[PDB]
């Protein structure tokens, strides 16, 4: 029973580090896409914990517009992304402490 997490707003040439320490298990950005186009979003796993990513495009809540699938210390996908508004989650789900560097190109 808390508030949502505060969305951090981001663009498409974006590299930013995060961290997910304790009881902070997601962190939450949102992108807007003017046109379709293929991006590429890549998460360096730092401290190597059980953590990933999805992605939702602002009208579908439930089926992932993309998700992150991991090649050793990096979590990574490259789709063709329509337009509109996209919510990207990064989140731990085991008991480990790390940081990360999110890419969105
Ligand atoms: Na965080
Ligand atoms: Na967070
Ligand atoms: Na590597």
């Amino acid at each position: 029973n808390n508030r949502p997490e505060e969305a951090n707003r981001i663009g498409l040439n974006t590299t930013i580090k995060g961290s997910l320490i304790g009881g902070d298990h997601t962190d939450v950005y949102t992108f807007n896409v003017a046109s379709a186009k293929n991006i590429d979003i890549s998460v360096l796993n730092e401290y190597g914990i059980g953590m990933t990513w999805v992605l939702h495009h602002e009208s579908d809540m439930q089926n992932y517009a993309a998700y992150g699938q991991a090649n050793g210390n990096h979590i990574e996908a490259n789709f063709n992304a329509k337009p509109g508004k996209y919510y990207l989650y990064v989140y731990k789900y085991d008991n480990g402490d790390g940081t990360y560097e999110l890419s969105v190109k």
